[PDB]
C-alpha cells in the first residue's frame, strides 16, 4: 500500500529532523541573500581567517574538517538507528554498514550546505570560500574540489530534506559492502527504502522526470570522492608524520 | 503513452539481435544450462590452451582483439538509438568512446559464469581457474568474473540488456560533450522505456530497475581499476618495432 510507503517517508524525515542540526533548509536560508536573520561571516583570504576566530593554517583547516567528520559520523550514527531493521541486523554488519557509508553520505549532505562560490561551516556561522580553499598549501588545496564539482551537479537536482532522508537510508543499506555476512536480510529492507524514495520523488518532484533513476546514478559519483579522498588522505599521511588522524575516522579506512 | 516505449523496446531488441552474433540466450543455452548439441572446446590448463609468443600476454592480446571487435558492434548498435546520429558528431563520438567498456564488461557477464568464460563464437571456455593462473595478468579477469556473478543473480535477459546498453551510451556525464540536453533527453526516454520493461518481464521482481540502475556504478569503477592495471602492462610490454601498425589498431 501506498500508505505504507508514506508513514516510512514521514518516520525517515521525522529522525533526520533529530540526527542533523543543519538541514539543507537552514542551509539555504543561509547561502542565499533571504532572510539575514543571521548571515555567515566569510572567509576568503588568511586574515579574514583570523578575523573568523574572532566572531565565530593549512592543517587546521584539514584538522577542523576532520573534527566536523567525525561529529557528522557520530549523527549518522543516530541516525541509522532510526533505520526500521536496522538494529536488528548482526552486530558485524551493523558496523559494516556504517563503514561504508558513512562518507558517501558525509559529502551527500556537504553538498546541501554548498553552492559554486564556497560552504557553510560552523553550523552555518560562517562560510569559507571555494577560492581560498583552493589556494591552500602542497597537499590541502586539493581537498575540497572534487566535494564542489559533486554538490555543484547534486544540488541541481533540487532536493529538499525529505527526499535526502530517504536517500541517505537506501545509502546505509545497501547489501553490496565488502564482507557482509547476512546480506539478504540487508537487501529486504533497501527495497522498501527504495519504493518509499521512489514514491516521495513522484509525489514531490511530480513535474521532475526519471528524478529516481537520476538520483540513484549519482551514487557513483559519491564512490569515487571517496576513492580519491582515501587516496589523498594516504599522501599527506606521509608528507608530514607529525599531523595525527582520528582513530573513529582510522578505522573507517581501510 | 505505454505504446510509444513500447514500440522503442521492441526496436532496440531488434537492433541488438542485429548488432550482436551470440545473444545472451544463445550463451546460456551453450553454458552451463547445456543444450548438448556442440559442446564447446574447453580450455582449463596450458595443454589445453596449446591444442585450441609467450601464452599469459597472448592471452590478453587475444582480450584486445575481440574487445576491437565488440566496438564496431556496439557502435552499429548505438545508431539505431532513436536520435542518436542526429547528435553533434563530436557528442557521438565522446559517448561511444567513454561508453564502450562499461558496455563490453555488462554483455561479457552474458557468456560468464561462476566457473568460466564462453571464449570465441560460443565454440570456446576458458575455465575461471585456468584465468587466475596467471603472471600480472591473473587478476585482469577475477573482478569480471565477481561483477558478472552479481549481475547475472538479475536474471535479466536480451530484451532488457537491450534498452539497459542504449541507457548506458546516452549518459550526459561523459567528459566534452558539448550539448548535453538532446543526449539527457534520449536517456529520459531510454530510462522510461527500461522501467516499463523490467515491470512486464519481471513482475515479480521487485525494485529491478533501481537494482539494475545501482549496478552502473559497479560498471564504473570495475573499468576505473581496469584502467589502471591495463597500463601496469606498460610497465610490462614496451619496446620491439615489431607490431607498431598493430600498436596503432590498439
Ligand atoms: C582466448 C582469446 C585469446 C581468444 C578468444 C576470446 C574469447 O573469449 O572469445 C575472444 O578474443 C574474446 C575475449 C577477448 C577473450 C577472453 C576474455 C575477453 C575479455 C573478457 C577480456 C577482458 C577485456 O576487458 C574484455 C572485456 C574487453 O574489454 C574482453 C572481451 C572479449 C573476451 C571474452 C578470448 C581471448
Amino acid at each position: 500500500e501506498s500508505a505504507d510507503l508514506r508513514a516510512l517517508a514521514k518516520h525517515l524525515y521525522d529522525s533526520y529532523i533529530k540526527s542533523f542540526p543543519l538541514t539543507k533548509a537552514k542551509a539555504r536560508a543561509i547561502l542565499t541573500g533571504k532572510t539575514t536573520d543571521k548571515s555567515p561571516f566569510v572567509i576568503y583570504d588568511m586574515n579574514s581567517l583570523m578575523m573568523g576566530e574572532d566572531k565565530i593554517v593549512a592543517i587546521r583547516i584539514f584538522q577542523g574538517c576532520q573534527f566536523r567528520s567525525v561529529e557528522a559520523v557520530q549523527e549518522i550514527t543516530e541516525y541509522a538507528k532510526s533505520i526500521p531493521g536496522f538494529v536488528n541486523l548482526d552486530l558485524n554488519d551493523q558496523v559494516t554498514l556504517l563503514k561504508y557509508g558513512v562518507h558517501e553520505i558525509i559529502y551527500t549532505m556537504l553538498a546541501s550546505l554548498m553552492n559554486k562560490d564556497g560552504v557553510l561551516i560552523s553550523e552555518g556561522q560562517g562560510f569559507m570560500t571555494r577560492e581560498f580553499l583552493k589556494s591552500l598549501r602542497k597537499p590541502f588545496g586539493d581537498f575540497m574540489e572534487p566535494k564542489f564539482e559533486f554538490a555543484v551537479k547534486f544540488n541541481a537536482l533540487e532536493l529538499d530534506d525529505s527526499d535526502l532522508a530517504i536517500f541517505i537510508a537506501v545509502i546505509i543499506l545497501s547489501g553490496d559492502r565488502p564482507g557482509l555476512l547476512n546480506v539478504k536480510p540487508i537487501e529486504d529492507i533497501q527495497d522498501n527504502l527504495l519504493q518509499a524514495l521512489e514514491l516521495q520523488l513522484k509525489l514531490n518532484h511530480p513535474e521532475s522526470s526519471q528524478l529516481f533513476a537520476k538520483l540513484l546514478q549519482k551514487m557513483t559519483d559519491l564512490r569515487q570522492i571517496v576513492t580519491e579522498h582515501v587516496q589523498l588522505l594516504q599522501v599527506i599521511k606521509k608528507t608530514e608524520t607529525d599531523m595525527s588522524l582520528h582513530p573513529l575516522l582510522q578505522e573507517i579506512y581501510k
